[PDB]
């Protein structure tokens, strides 16, 4: 699929740059036409069959393809694709809040994030879509100045259709928020998303990392024996039923795991 080769620079400026990472940086934009803000994240294409810097048109076209399906308060949308020689340019909503990760918190403000968090998954997982890299740097806010923001899942990058119940794909995620089945190389489903919301959950309440070790290799094999505990210290006044829902999350066969159905009919979730 081919997309839009005019210059970007012809119908958008840009300005303050959001973000930056291995392959790709975002910056704010403004269309030309109309004066509607948004991110413009530059995505640095291979330049060779089988170069490893840049990403694969494989992959770019995964993410865009998926990325035109969605459309949810709670995840990011896409509004046009331009390319050239070096860069595909994916024109995305503004998300201005900053993530989730720069903004320890109360129960009701970590359940009222985290509502929104499985609202979005409830969502994707609906549509057989595996995020495959949810952790707080992927989760943004619209506005970070009021009492309850309302959360944008961004980073579509490792997503993928499961439309057989599993793909048999590797996952370079987070050491820190990726599932069992991902450091172990095993198909992966929908289940590696509700691991990861346990992780994330784990983190909201206490202001720590469940699994994080002094270096990747530990923390990946603390994580593949499901090495963690609720110290007592950070969690001394979080409800039993709190670290019942993130238990039920953070289980290695992922047949045994909470669904995104199951958290939203947990007790600790259920209006
Ligand atoms: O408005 C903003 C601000 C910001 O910091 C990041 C983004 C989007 C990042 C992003 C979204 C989708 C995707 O497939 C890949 C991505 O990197 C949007």
């Amino acid at each position: 699929t081919v997309f839009r080769q005019e210059n970007v620079d012809d119908y958008y400026d840009t300005g303050e740059e959001l973000g930056s990472g291995q392959f790709a940086v975002v910056k704010k934009c403004r269309e030309k036409s109309t004066g509607l803000q948004y991110a413009a994240k530059f995505i640095k294409k291979r330049r060779t069959k089988s170069s490893r810097r840049g990403v694969s048109r494989e992959d770019i076209e995964r993410e865009v393809s998926i990325l035109k399906e969605i459309q949810h308060p709670n995840v990011i949308t896409l509004h046009e694709v331009y390319e050239n020689k070096t860069d595909v340019i994916l024109i995305l909503e503004l998300v201005a809040g900053g993530e989730l990760f720069d903004f320890s918190l109360t129960e009701e403000e970590a359940t009222e994030f985290l509502k929104q968090i499985l609202n979005g998954v409830y969502y994707l997982h609906s549509l057989q879509i595996a995020h495959f890299d949810l952790k707080p740097e992927n989760i943004m806010l619209l506005d970070r100045n009021v009492p309850k923001p309302r959360i944008k899942i961004i980073d579509f990058g490792l997503a993928h259709k499961i439309d057989f119940g599993n793909e048999f794909k590797n996952i370079f995620g987070t050491p820190e928020f990726v599932a069992p089945e991902i450091v172990n190389y095993e198909p992966l489903g929908l289940e590696a998303d509700m691991w990861s919301i346990g992780v994330i959950t784990y983190i909201l309440l206490s202001g720590a990392s469940p699994f994080l070790g002094d270096t990747k290799q530990e923390t990946l094999a603390n994580v593949s024996a499901v090495n963690y505990e609720f110290e007592d210290e950070y969690f001394s006044n979080t409800s039993a039923l709190a670290k019942d829902f993130i238990r039920r999350l953070l289980v290695k066969d992922p047949k045994k795991r909470m669904t995104i159905q199951d958290s939203l009919q947990h007790p600790w979730i259920k209006p």
